[PDB]
């Protein structure tokens, strides 16, 4: 049905037993709370004072003001590490669950286990085997931080965004708000300081996922919510981010239920004021990130989740020392009223999406706005997170996933590429094989892609076009190889200088016919083997006066 | 800390496997909904019709005016057969799981396996076993209707309530709006049937118990509710009968989750129009009970719920033919705003209750009005259910239970006494030795208690007081025998024709003190073994002129 006997399918140990974290989610009240709640209240102070006097307000007026780095307009392409505890059982189906993206989600796996893939962990993992269960397994004993970083450098990548914090919390970086994170539990290390080490010493822009809901927290409570309630005073705090009807605000606690969904996550009474600002905050001081990637903005609207606040904090930090970036994920300026109509009833939803530096369609690209800065989300099949069946049928070709590169580029787009590696830490090879044979052709076309910018037409035919910023240079994409001649009918206004094909020194001759258009003779020696100068598209450079 | 292993823990059979009905809630929907709507509408039609026709209408003033019937008033004793699925399990936590009445809840483990009762749940049964294996372990094999009937009988019990359709939807009877009924899962026979004939040879009022709500039901919608919902059309209702906050109204359909929690269940698209109502009518129709015990109105307001419409109904159909009576838990009547402001702030809650014939305070008795009538319902224990652990230190004794019982019916309330079988049908032996020691007591005292009223006075230190409805007879029931001489201080205008110690035939005389007081010399042979007459309580009858 779904157990397999595939070695390759991760399933549940001969020697499993629970994960009972040292300190229960009681415990942690007992222990922590206070000290952390206190510590909060100290760390958001001080960062309402850096707004307060800061150049951006919390306020959508004043964070429009913020502009698109020139280092994201030039960068194209960077890479999405989604790794974490859901990367240990790696499943979605391969078709079938998709959600309205087009994607499908093993990165979802740590919530859908109680529903939608029910029968598969029931019957690969077992019906006593929790969420939490993953945890220890993450051992990320094959995770080598320099060398993912070198894999990103090496494909032709200019920034690196590590799922630092999703869904369900667990943290990449050693918190001081959470015991949910990777020195306490599962490979033992702060990866997030050795990912960000390593884009220091290869001099790669660093970017900072951060699901601003989570799917479930324990907080502290005057009132219990119902006479079956077991302990005083905590209850489970839940808003939109499943997607599925829940009981929202609040969830009634029980330990035999909950405890073992949210390990290391220390109760408080707010869950936006005494632990999401305090640990964005965190991990902006230590860290410094170039660029933060909010997700699950979707959980609460702004006026609750405060995210304006940490926008307006992050932009007034980097002031005078870098140049940074903010997706449009920190979630919804609509009023109360506003989110009734819209439950009640898209167009008014469009018009609270207002915070942000770009867009981020995810798989499908849509009808995109060229004229705006956007960035598209993807790995090489549809699954977001390691999909242990995901195979050469399921997958991109290298050659599709350059085609695809050319024309995200030339609509003004980046891609942000998801790599996701297993439970081990270990990349597919399937992966790995993609990114360099994405690697292998920037090291040919590198220029015709980086530091560009949209031209007055996006393509013709099988080409692409892109232009220098000064527009002195015009790039010609083929996703065909053209023969024995290349013709570009778009018409070209300036007169022209050269043409060459980027991956050899030879200067190509040409011609305008009366009709305008460009006519390229392409040597005879290209002919025999035109993969040995770039594989899969080939990309024309013609210098203008 | 929750498997034993005491042989009678019920425990997981190392036989088990999954109990998948030969319907699945998909399978019900293609080949059965239709059917079931086509009649339910054709049903609620005609009840409708009979309440246009009919004297009694549903709205609280009509309602209102019918009375409790004499029968009711003179039962004083009922037996609440507390047995379904749950019965299996047989467990509450001795101490500390109780609800606001005091009671604990055995009855409740379908639900609150998945939340407070989830750690034995999962040591005892397994976490892969779900609600619905539960019904095919209740085999009703050592369940015989006509000895449960009998044993009402000779308990001096005058009404008769089984469990025919509690929170989780199995009906003991064989319903055509349903396959989780007695007959196509569990015992595999109409009990509910059997216990009608039964009160039919023995001429026993009977009563039908009835869950308006249930925990969760299988409905046909228009848009699904999530982009996860893996089958179209088909949701999850829920209403507030699970006091635990919950999705309402809807909650996103799993097969994986819900399938084995609602076996049986056919998926209408109106709970209310397509399943209760005309459930509740069937029921009604095929077996004409005495007494409607409604339970779960909770749920959804009285607007929603129809519960106006049942009721009518119900008296409707009896009009003319016998005289009936409700319970007092149709639901309520409150407004959506009075609701509200209920939830947002009991004051507001009691003057919503405005539907039924009797109260009906549960386990804890308080401060009832004993102008009015009511009745507790309460089993020997706290437990509603059986409770596998009920013992001695756990239970009422025999004399406290009689005791208890002349207490509310000097008061002007009825007992109804819960009995909670095992599994299987068979009876606890404790239960069974309180009830011997109850119609034992019964055999003797009945005269004292049956067709009784309340006293000008209820209670003169240990004595208790009913008198006959033809006011002709004053009852004192001693709870501590009075040894050589009864005085009697509370004064009695009437003359005095004769006096008798119930259990013997000896005429006693008596005089009157000159401050009033009654005195009545005991016979030295009654003195040394008084418990031989009858035990815990002597009842004398004064026979007044
Ligand atoms: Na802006
Ligand atoms: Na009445």
């Amino acid at each position: 049905k779904h157990l397999t006997d595939n070695i390759l399918q991760p399933k549940r140990s001969s020697d499993f037993m629970a994960f009972k974290y040292e300190y229960s989610t009681v415990d942690l009240y007992r222990e922590f709370s206070e000290s952390i709640m206190d510590k909060a209240r100290s760390e958001v102070e001080i960062l309402e004072s850096v707004n307060r006097q800061g150049r951006y307000k919390p306020n959508v007026e004043s964070l429009k003001l913020h502009e698109v780095p020139e280092w994201f307009e030039d960068a194209k392409l960077g890479i999405f590490l989604d790794w974490g505890p859901w990367s240990v059982p790696g499943y979605a189906p391969l078709k079938g669950a998709e959600a309205s993206t087009g994607g499908s989600y093993p990165d979802w796996y740590e919530f859908l286990m109680d529903n939608l893939y029910k029968e598969y962990h029931d019957e690969v993992w077992g019906a006593d085997f929790r969420r939490d269960d993953f945890l220890p397994l993450l051992t990320g004993e094959n995770f080598n931080s320099e060398e993912y970083m070198l894999l990103a450098v090496n494909s032709g990548a200019k920034y690196f965004v590590p799922f630092t914090k999703h869904h369900a919390g667990w943290t990449m970086w050693e918190s001081e708000f959470t015991k949910r994170n990777a020195v306490e539990m599962g490979p033992g290390r702060d990866i997030y300081k050795e990912l960000i080490e390593a884009g220091k010493k290869y001099d790669m822009k660093m970017g900072f996922y951060f699901s601003v809901s989570e799917w479930e927290y324990p907080v502290i409570v005057d009132q219990n919510l119902s006479q079956w309630d077991p302990v005083k005073n905590l209850a489970i705090f839940q808003d939109a981010l499943g997607q599925i009807p829940r009981a929202t605000p609040l969830a009634s606690y029980f330990p035999a239920l909950h405890d073992r969904m949210i390990s290391g996550k220390i109760p408080v009474k707010d869950y936006f004021a005494d632990y999401m600002i305090p640990s964005f905050k965190e991990a902006v001081d230590k860290y410094d990130p170039d660029l933060v990637w909010y997700d699950g903005g979707w959980g609460s609207p702004v006026s609750i989740s405060r995210t304006m606040e940490t926008s307006a904090y992050f932009y007034n930090q980097a002031e005078g020392k870098k140049d940074v970036v903010i997706n449009n994920r920190a979630g919804s300026s609509l009023s109360e009223d506003d989110l009734i109509k819209v439950r009640d009833l898209m167009k008014i939803y469009l018009s609270g999406q207002q915070l942000g530096d770009y867009g981020t369609p995810e798989f499908t690209i849509g009808d995109v706005d060229i004229q705006s800065k956007w960035e598209v989300c993807r790995s090489i099949s549809p699954a977001f997170g390691y999909n242990w069946q995901d195979d050469e049928a399921s997958s991109l070709s290298g050659e599709e996933l350059i085609k695809l590169f050319v024309d995200i580029v030339a609509n003004n787009g980046n891609l942000l590429l998801v790599i996701s590696p297993d439970g081990s830490g270990k990349l597919p090879d399937i992966q790995k094989d993609r990114l360099l044979e994405l690697g292998d052709w920037m090291k040919v076309n590198a220029e015709s892609i980086h530091n560009t910018r949209p031209w007055k037409v996006q393509k013709e035919n099988d080409k692409f076009f892109t232009k220098s910023k000064d527009g002195k240079s015009l790039f010609v994409h083929c996703t065909n190889w053209p023969g024995e001649n290349l013709i570009i009918n778009t018409p070209i206004e300036e007169g022209i200088k050269g043409i060459k094909l980027l991956g050899s020194d030879i200067n190509l001759q040409f011609t305008k016919a009366s009709n305008g258009n460009l006519e390229i003779p392409i040597p005879k020696d290209f002919q025999n083997n035109p993969s040995l100068i770039s594989k899969y598209v080939w990309t024309f450079k013609i210098d203008l006066n």
